[PDB]
DNA sequence: CGGGATTTCATC
RNA sequence: GGCGCGUUUAUUCCAUUACUUUGGAGCCAGUCCCAGCGACUAUGUCGUAUGGACGAAGCGCUUAUUUAUCGGCCGAUAAGUAAAACGCAUCAAAGUCCUGCAGCAGAAAAUCAAA
DNA sequence: TTTGATTTTCTGCTGCAGGATGAAATCCCG
């Protein structure tokens, strides 16, 4: 049958194991500790078993529960502390946490800098740089850069990094000595959480150690990013320079006063982050204003200012947690409006004639947004002041107190609501951004009494009015549950934890958790022979350095009101993976426990229908012993064909590029769409019906398309391995994926099967390039089988040009090819959004009724870029995402599986004496993909007509 | 003078 | 989608240890009860079960409590209450986790000194 | 998105960093 674990099987019998390096591929095996509800869950079974297993002991609970709380608040602490390092000295914090090289670095160095780069923070002297070229793996040479000081307590290997005038290059969670500073005794840092939280209750030494990482890796992260922020402000200021001096010249080109206002240069505080972004941000409002519809000048012609993005916040500690408050800001909104409601009454009162329609331009909704079922606050304000313009007249004195009304009485009802809602268990964002769509509305209209008297004054206003919208629309969603985690650094006798199994017969094993995390708390670990082995006895094992394993026997006291014990909780597949697996078993020490963690974490009891938190234990389990590549070798063949309608049709080939029959044409995951379709209807549905959906359709749409995503990668693992074959795959860079105005980062799935593929390979020891591949996608899905043409756009440039009318009509070709000009072509227009058909010849003939000849090279460039949309959207291989038409032969057949074949073939083609000589004639410096065309169209002609026969 | 830690130092 | 239920997801031995999910299948989706949308015939009604709250989600086999058709209390046939040997719809899959920041995937409003 | 012209709009939750541990010298203890 098709079960992954019989591909594994087979993977393990087709080629020999061997020892994983110095670290291995981590897998982390999560089960759930037993607990009284799982007791209660187990207890109720139709077949009810003979043994229950008991629960968790309370003095556990409380035991862990304090440890957790602990911990976090020594990471809180610690953390508070070197932020407020940082906010006093940035440079001499990034350079301390700099990571230095490893102390075994004993060859000679040769090349110092031909020098003021950095200091070191203990004696604040100039940091020496240091070159060394070497040889690499490939052969090609590099250079690298260290850091040394006059100062032999200071002689370290500080990283450094060129540049074309220095970085540092490294931030590390063990650079600096935490241990040293907060925890040992000595020491008379002010700051000592072991000391002072946990009252000298709790262990030194494992804590400590993991303190230590568990905030120096944050520290270290934030660090490399603020670090690499710093380079791209001063390039980016840089150009805006240029940027702004040629809109100021677009601008004076046509005698516009441009406003005194400047570019903040690049800073080091978000405050004035914060000033350059306002700055950019009215500058582009300027620009809107004025050019872009004003003088109908496009966005090609306004390079624009960029707002700054990506400096980063430090951890745990600049993440706002919304002081200000929502209600509070909602109140600032209501007073604001109630002070300038006066100005915009005054204003719409006192209108000239026809100022009142420029007006209330922006309130009024085009077609595009009004076609969408539900249009922005502005929009149906603006709609609503014309229904009371209509029901009451002009007379806007009273219109604008029943606006007033009503919107006071929306923002009432919500605001009811949401308190309604917030007040005991529930929250309601859906009504807070309705309700903060509605204030901003309302500020707008209120505030825009001052757009041409007082300027500066509005300006103000409308900022204060936008940021306060902004907070309330971002703080609803700032969450109240966090993780808790309680790091086990390793598994050693000196940290006190350890995994124990009772051994029962031969092989079955009962399974506990001891955690030793306290003063006072008894927990002995002896040596024992190898088979000393006795019932009613917990034993365990412990790895070395060296590689061997030295078993131990543990005894203890379940009464102990310090220690902390842990039954678990999980299933067979789990444990004939991890806890009881057959032939990779922890005793030899091929399966090793490295380090686990104590994650607290809410999960949904469907026992109590709610979301409680739940201990894991997240045993990261490093395979010590993985597959060698020495018996592997693709042959066959499985052209991936992507679409839609059928999720994956496959064609199968050897390497000879012929197709064989032992299935040819699989299609799996048939329907999907259909079940896809019928979720995206009832959602809509939900959505004319409310504007939202449930829950329930939280991810249906999500889960079933990563349901069929996996089912297809396990069918197609399986059809290689039985097949020894390989799959085809494209080159497509980090990131890749479609961006309309609908799309979600789910269908991102291509180069996530690759991922998925590749790391169920990675597991197993095998890189990706294995059984996993990719194509050079340059014109690789652009390919015809019947005519070897493959269309660009010179082509089409050249059907723009020849295109002419004869006797029988408009006559334009494509390599000599005639075609008639006639057919209808169908466009979907976002202004009307609905579907508008139009003719060729008819277009053709209205566009040429304004000149001489029909002589298209004639005319203004607009109207031939106008007739090359008409050709290129008449004329294109890819009407649809799932249709492919030959423009030059049309060949008649079931297009995916000719696509299907295609695309192995190109793969094929993606290595080639043909490649080579066209990479020669690269070298000559005609960087031109045009060479790379020819020859892959003359290549891919030639192997049609030699082995490549199309379907007959 | 070994139990028995106990911490402290240290390190890809 | 709401409720339940277990199956298989290991070649001779490695829990029929249950965890985290998705399918097949079995049953059930009504109550403006409260609040979002159109007409707004105006802050009033209707509808679109939308967001939440509210019930909602098998059958028989084996063992005792609810009766006499029979002779001067014996079982004749069956209910549900319980246990559980239990049989059917009911049969299939996969898992590698943490901390921090927030950011990365676009295109249609879109033409000029339009090279 | 895939040949030359491009950039403020409305959509949605993942994309980049940091990783997954034994000697040494002491101490409480006489």
């Amino acid at each position: 049958i098709k079960r992954i674990n019989k591909i594994r099987r087979r993977l393990v019998k087709d080629s020999n194991t061997k020892k994983a390096g110095k670290t291995g591929p981590m897998k982390t095996l999560l089960v759930r500790v037993m607990t009284p509800d799982l007791r209660e869950r187990l207890e109720n079974l139709r077949k009810k078993p003979e043994n229950i297993p008991q629960p968790i002991s309370n003095t556990s609970r409380a035991n862990l529960n304090k440890l957790l709380t602990d911990y976090t608040e020594m990471k809180k602490a610690i953390l508070h502390v070197y932020w407020e390092e940082f906010q006093k000295d940035p440079v001499g914090l990034m350079s301390r946490v700099a990571q230095p090289a490893p102390k075994n670095i004993d060859q000679r160095k040769l090349i110092p800098v031909k020098s003021s780069g950095f200091a070191c923070s203990q004696c604040c002297q100039p940091l020496y740089v240091y070159k060394l070229e070497q040889v690499n793996d490939k052969g090609k040479p590099h250079t690298n850069y260290f850091g040394r000081c006059n100062v032999s307590e200071h002689e370290r290997l500080i990283l450094l990094s060129p540049h074309k005038t220095y970085s540092l290059g490294k931030f590390g969670q063990r650079a600096l000595d935490f241990y040293s500073i907060h925890v040992t005794r000595e020491s008379n840092h002010p700051v000592k959480p072991l000391e002072q939280i946990g009252g000298n209750s709790c262990a030194s030494g494992p804590v400590g150690k993991a303190l230590s990482d568990a905030c120096m890796g944050a520290v270290a992260s934030f660090l490399t990013k603020y670090q690499d922020i710093i380079l791209e402000h001063q390039k980016v200021i840089k150009k805006n320079e240029k940027r702004l001096a040629n809109l100021k010249d677009i601008a004076s080109a046509n005698g516009l006063a441009f406003p005194k206002i400047t570019l903040p240069p690049q800073p080091h505080t978000k405050e004035g982050i914060e000033a350059y972004n306002n700055v950019v941000a009215q500058i582009v409002i300027w620009v809107n204003l004025n050019l872009w519809q004003k003088l109908k000048i496009g966005r090609d012609e306004a390079k624009p200012l960029q707002r700054l993005k990506g400096f980063p916040s430090f951890p745990l500690v600049e993440r706002q947690a919304n002081e200000v408050d929502w209600w509070d800001m909602v109140c600032n909104v209501k007073k604001l409006i109630n002070e300038k409601k006066e100005d915009g009454k005054v204003f719409w009162q006192n209108l000239a004639g026809y100022k009142r329609q420029e007006a209330l331009l922006p309130y009024l909704s085009s077609e595009e947004d009004r076609k969408k079922g539900k249009k922005f606050a502005r929009y149906q304000f603006g709609d609503l002041l014309l229904h009371l313009e209509k029901k009451h007249g002009e007379d806007w004195g009273k219109v604008y107190d029943e606006a007033w009304e009503r919107i006071d009485k929306k923002v009432e009802g919500l605001s009811k609501h949401i308190k309604l809602e917030e007040e005991r268990r529930s929250e309601d964002a859906q009504s807070k951004a309705a309700l903060t769509d509605w204030l901003r509305a309302k500020a707008s209209f209120v505030i825009e009494g001052l757009k041409e008297a007082d300027k500066d004054e509005f300006c103000r206003c409308e900022l204060k009015l936008q940021k306060w919208y902004g907070d309330l629309r971002g703080k609803p969603f700032a969450i109240e549950a966090e993780n808790s985690i309680l790091d086990i650094s390793g598994f050693s006798k000196q940290y006190n934890c350890a995994f124990i199994w009772q051994k029962d017969g031969v092989k079955k094993l009962n399974l506990y958790l001891i955690i030793n995390y306290f003063k006072g708390g008894k927990l002995r670990f002896k040596k024992i022979k190898p088979e000393a082995f006795e019932a009613n006895r917990f034993y365990t094992v412990i790895n070395k350095k060296s590689g061997e394993i030295v078993p131990m026997e543990v005894n203890f006291n379940f009464d102990d009101p310090n220690l902390i014990i842990l039954p678990l909780a999980f299933g067979k597949r789990q444990g004939r993976e991890f806890i009881w697996n057959d032939l990779l078993s922890l005793e030899t020490g091929s399966l090793k426990l490295a380090n686990g963690r104590v994650i607290e974490k809410t999960l949904y009891n469907r026992r109590t229908r709610q979301d409680e938190p739940a201990l894991f234990v997240a045993l990261t389990f490093e395979r010590r012993e993985v597959l060698d590549s020495s018996n592997i070798k693709p042959m066959n063949l499985i052209g991936i064909a992507r679409g839609e309608n059928i999720p994956a049709v496959i064609a199968l080939t050897d390497p000879e590029g012929c197709p064989l029959s032992r299935f040819h044409i699989l299609r799996i995951g048939e329907s999907y769409k259909e079940k896809q379709r019928t979720i995206q209807a009832a959602k809509e549905v939900e959505q004319r019906r409310a504007g939202g959906y449930s829950r329930k359709y939280a991810s249906k749409a999500k889960n079933l398309a990563d349901d069929m995503v996996r089912n297809t990668a396990r069918d197609l693992l399986y059809y290689a391995v039985t097949q020894d074959a390989m799959l085809i795959f494209a080159n497509l860079s980090r990131g890749f994926g479609r961006q309309g105005k609908r799309t979600f980062m789910a269908e991102r799935q291509y180069t996530r099967m690759e991922d998925w593929l590749t790391a169920k390979l990675a597991y197993e020891g095998l890189p990706s390039k294995t059984y996993l591949s990719k194509t050079l996608a340059q014109y690789t899905s652009k390919t015809c089988s019947n005519c070897g043409f493959t269309i660009t756009s010179a082509d089409y440039d050249r059907v723009l040009e020849k295109l002419k009318k004869t006797a029988t009509g408009w006559m334009t070709t494509i390599n000599g090819k005639e075609l008639k000009v006639e057919g209808q072509i169908t466009y979907y227009n976002r202004y009307k959004r609905q579907n508008v058909v139009k003719d060729l010849s008819v277009e053709l003939d209205r566009l040429s009724e304004e000149s001489v000849n029909n002589d298209i090279s004639s005319w203004t460039k607009g109207r031939s870029g106008e007739a090359l949309s008409l050709l290129k959207k008449r004329f294109s291989h890819r009407p649809v995402q799932e249709k492919f038409v030959c423009l030059n032969c049309g060949f008649e057949t079931h297009a995916a599986e000719q696509a299907a074949l295609n695309i192995a073939r190109s793969w094929l083609f993606l290595r080639s004496q043909e490649y080579k000589k066209y990479q020669t004639n690269k070298t000559t410096g005609n960087t031109d993909k045009r060479a790379f065309v020819e020859t892959w169209q003359s290549f891919y002609r030639k192997k049609l007509k030699e082995v490549w026969k199309p379907a007959v």
